[PDB]
């Protein structure tokens, strides 16, 4: 009955699978959730870890997947671009919102960049965390500390949309 | 003598609510000066960024502020966008320190960490963890390690200490 306001969502996520099967479930559920909403996927190009799970899910479901990789390291369209900065820029340019699954330093750096850009008014695209089994709880508490100490405004804290499942998170992103 | 010619300091463009964070910014500024280290920073004169760069300049060391596109002390470098800015800050620096800050400080810190993890540089990366300000962030990285997303080896990229003196001491390594 309602049309999603997103054509494409950019998903940042671990190149590792993680220790808990809940992580892998969440990556598949996110893929299936995008498919159910007629949203295509933009991602950083893995076939391994959670990156491989969300992309394969979206592909299997019949939607299009765009993976964007630096031209050095070599389902769906593969785009190889000059460098890591051009990769992030292209991922951002072609997406209408951003979702982070659990992941390591790389996922976190990508997520913090798009949040900062929203804070600076560079873009207005929704940014959400798929907070499976409280993976991001200490990150969220760190942001609370930053709000309490006056380094982040209560409004800028609200840039991060968070939910424990894909269905809930995508609902919150539509707004 | 320091092994570092320049340290890049990431820090809040806000001054924060606690006097301890502002005194840490000054103390770090004075630490760099005392060890003959020059400063690279994100530019401007506001927040902790203003406090560290003023202390370094006033102490007679060189300051380079790298900005995209208040006033910047020392040498000002204006670059095309925020990607070039972070690239330039990393290229021209020998170690990195994050004071307390918000999203911008975190964004910059995490990219430096990722680049070290990817083998792009091996410059020391330090957190000036004033009054446990970064405790929750460190708990998150530990969770990431426990759940298999960051190796115990890559967790060691992050050096932490509660004061400027102790931190620069650990970075010298
Ligand atoms: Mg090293």
């Amino acid at each position: 009955m309602q049309k999603s306001k997103f054509r494409r969502i950019c998903v940042f996520c671990g190149s590792s699978q993680g220790k808990k099967s809940s992580y892998q479930d969440a990556a598949v559920d996110l893929g299936n959730e995008l498919v159910s909403r007629n949203i295509d996927l933009v991602y950083g190009g893995g076939s391994i870890g959670l990156m491989g799970l969300v992309s394969q899910a979206v592909h299997d479901g019949g939607r299009h997947v765009i993976g964007i990789i630096p031209k050095t390291l070599m389902v769906g369209e593969v785009r190889a671009v000059a460098d890591m900065h051009q990769r992030k820029a292209e991922m951002a340019k072609h997406s209408d919102a951003f979702i982070a699954l659990p992941g390591g330093y790389g996922t976190l750096e990508e997520l913090l960049e798009v949040i900062t850009w929203a804070q600076l008014g560079i873009h207005d695209k929704p940014v959400g965390l798929l907070n499976v089994d409280g993976y991001y709880n200490s990150l969220l508490s760190f942001i609370d500390k930053a709000v309490e100490e006056g380094f982040i405004s209560p409004t800028a804290r609200e840039i991060i949309v968070s939910a424990p499942t894909a269905k809930e998170l995508v609902k919150k992103l539509e707004e």
